């Protein structure tokens, strides 16, 4: 009945690299999603103590949110662009998993996911 600690966002012992892909994922993909009208419930970890969703962390064992993703990109936590893509997909599917078809929050996630898909369509190619 407590929240878990948020996902890890730093690790100064992971080797770091910059790539066109990871730069795009921050400066275009994360940025565009963050500014979307439906982004606000996805900008931080689900707070199941403030929100009254008590079974949330019984159901969602791989939490993810765009606040975390932003930190991970900023701290060069990701080596492969796909690690970041995976985290966006985990965020969307967690919303689908906890909730049910037709729920307002699921329609918000679906809209954000469609946007995600249009932006990643233009991801630069891997090195
Ligand atoms: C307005 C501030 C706020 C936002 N969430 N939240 C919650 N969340 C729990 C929750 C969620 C859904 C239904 N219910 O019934 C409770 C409790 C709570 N408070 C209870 C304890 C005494 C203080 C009082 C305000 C804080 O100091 N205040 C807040
Ligand atoms: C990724 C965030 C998330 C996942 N589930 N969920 C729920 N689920 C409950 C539920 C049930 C039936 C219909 N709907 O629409 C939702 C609500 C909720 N929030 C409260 C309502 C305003 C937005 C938003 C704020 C806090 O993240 N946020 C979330």
């Amino acid at each position: 009945s407590m929240n878990p600690p948020p996902p890890e966002t730093s690790n100064p012992n992971k080797p770091k690299r910059q790539t066109n892909q990871l730069q795009y994922l921050l400066r275009v993909v994360l940025k565009t999603l963050w500014k979307h009208q439906f982004a606000w419930p996805f900008q931080q970890p689900v707070d199941a103590v403030k929100l009254n969703l008590p079974d949330y962390y019984k159901i969602i064992k791989t939490p993810m949110d765009m606040g975390t993703i932003k930190k991970r990109l900023e701290n060069n936590y990701y080596w492969n662009a796909q690690e970041c893509i995976q985290d966006f997909n985990t965020m969307f599917t967690n919303c689908y998993i906890y909730n049910k078809p037709g729920d307002d929050i699921v329609l918000m996630a679906e809209a954000l996911e469609k946007l995600f898909l249009q932006k990643i369509n233009e991801l630069p190619t891997e090195e």
